[PDB]
């Protein structure tokens, strides 16, 4: 007798029928949703019939996007609270007469909807905190709201899901542990001296130990972004957003980098001086490729690929060819959307760090004119094929997240890393612009003589090279 009959709607919100004002599946492609209302949503999420992991992980992935994470608690504990249908006239009428009905509907409705229902909400609940445990760590009140309620659970089947979920909120409360699968090289050091910090440079450190240390921080920073934090939050990247404080890391270093590399070089008016900081800079990509470090390779491409820097004949004319040949296959890498980076980066070995940038671009192209909602009957529905689309990508950027460098970090280094601020209180766009400046008056336009410029650097030029010491 499959339907069941529910609570009404006025004491019991997930009890509507299901119709195109609220929820749509998708065809041709278990029903997977295309759209629906955030209560369809949390509905099918914790759905009677069946389990839905893949709803489950791709919800909890991309739900900050439409729904705010105390809305949804809100939302599962209601639909956790579950009324029982009144009797029926013949069933009150039997309690009128002192006897008890076979309340068979009832007794269904606790076994084949109460019952799946309330455990699937707390798998939801589990799979919250196992997963993404910073939306608690981000909102103290959200974690008291979440363990306040788990405590209110009764039933002996239900405390065992109680039990799991206090185990994790206690596992991720106490928690970096770092293991070494290898004896990591010697720390690698040329002019400037070890703790030196303030003759700290491009030329002076040693090029193999800035490929390390760029390549620990590197690793550290790639990993350390949550796939929720690339869901609904592309075009406000650099923003300090509460869902995106690692992605916002990432972005800040990857730009902080590129542009020092960018700094470095044309900032440099001296031919020969400029040639040794190009040079270095290849030397340092040569490293980072021996270390599987594309994000390294791409932010060295993306320097030398900028308008201030490519424009530079005079100074890449004097470039070993062995070293141009090196640069010139690494921009190849990101030629027809990438598809020589995708082809070494699934045939390498770990540790390595992912070009991360192009996560941001598939991401963009994937919500790019993508409705936020459909409308139909004139309601709202919240497009979630579209957070799914995001999330098929952010899966793949979780696979490289677990293996470490077997590398020591230098603090010192890192440090220096850690705060480069070549644009110093400058916008990017404006910053760019003064390097293309710099670009002309070091290396004017064809008709302009070539200007031979002052030497600010008196340490020698020559690179230790890319060998262990
Ligand atoms: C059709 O566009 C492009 C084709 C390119 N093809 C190749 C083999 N490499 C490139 N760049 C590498 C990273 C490189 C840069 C510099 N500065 C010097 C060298 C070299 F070693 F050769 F001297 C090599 C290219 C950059 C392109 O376009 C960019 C620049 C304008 O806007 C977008």
């Amino acid at each position: 007798e499959e339907q069941m009959r529910l609570p009404s709607a006025d004491v019991y919100r997930f009890a509507e029928p299901d119709s195109e004002e609220n929820i749509i599946f998708e065809e041709n492609m278990i029903p997977i949703i295309k759209a629906g209302t955030v209560i369809k949503l949390i509905e099918r999420l914790t759905y009677h019939m069946y389990a839905d992991p893949n709803f489950v992980r791709t919800f909890l992935t991309t739900y900050r996007s439409f729904c705010k994470p105390q809305e949804l608690l809100s939302l599962i504990i209601e639909r956790f609270e579950i009324p029982e249908p009144e009797p029926t006239e013949a069933d009150r009428i039997a309690i009128e007469n002192g006897d008890q009905p076979l309340s068979a509907e009832l007794k269904r409705f606790r076994k084949e909807y109460i019952q799946p229902v309330q455990l699937r909400v707390l798998n939801v609940c589990r799979h919250w905190v196992e997963h993404h445990f910073y939306d608690f760590e981000r909102d103290a009140y959200l974690l008291q709201r979440m363990e306040e309620f788990i405590g209110t659970v009764r039933g002996k089947a239900m405390k065992k899901w109680v039990e799991s979920i206090t185990k994790i909120i206690q596992r991720k409360k106490i928690a970096h542990n770092i293991t070494f699968q290898s004896s990591p090289p010697t720390v690698e050091w040329h002019i400037s001296r070890p703790g030196h910090i303030e003759t700290f440079d491009l030329l002076t450190l040693h090029p193999i130990e800035i490929a390390r240390q760029l390549t620990l921080l590197e690793s550290d920073l790639y990993r350390a972004v949550q796939p929720s934090e690339l869901v609904g939050s592309v075009w406000t990247k650099e923003d300090k957003e509460i869902n995106s404080p690692n992605l916002l890391k990432m972005i800040r270093h990857t730009t902080n980098l590129t542009l020092w590399f960018e700094k470095c070089i044309v900032e440099t008016e001296n031919l020969e001086e400029r040639v040794a900081v190009v040079s270095r800079i290849i030397e340092i990509l040569q490293v980072f490729q021996e270390l599987n470090n594309f994000n390294g390779v791409l932010e060295v491409v993306s320097a030398m690929n900028s308008s201030p820097v490519y424009r530079l004949d005079h100074t890449f004319e004097q470039i070993p060819s062995r070293q141009k040949k090196i640069l010139e296959e690494a921009h190849e890498l990101s030629e027809d959307h990438y598809k020589k980076y995708l082809a070494k980066l699934r045939s390498i070995n770990p540790p390595c760090v992912p070009f991360f940038g192009i996560y941001l671009t598939n991401i963009l192209k994937t919500e790019e004119g993508n409705p936020e909602v459909l409308k139909r009957h004139g309601k709202e529905l919240i497009n979630f094929s579209k957070r799914r689309k995001v999330a098929e990508i952010t899966g793949e950027i979780q696979q490289y997240q677990n293996q470490p460098y077997c590398l020591r970090v230098e603090s010192d280094i890192k440090r220096f890393f850690e705060n480069l601020n070549p644009m110093g209180n400058s916008m990017e766009k404006e910053f760019t612009d003064y390097l293309f400046n710099k670009s002309l008056e070091i290396e004017p336009r064809n008709p302009k003589p070539l200007p031979r410029f002052p030497k600010k650097y008196s340490y020698p030029l020559k690179s230790p090279g890319v060998r262990p010491s």
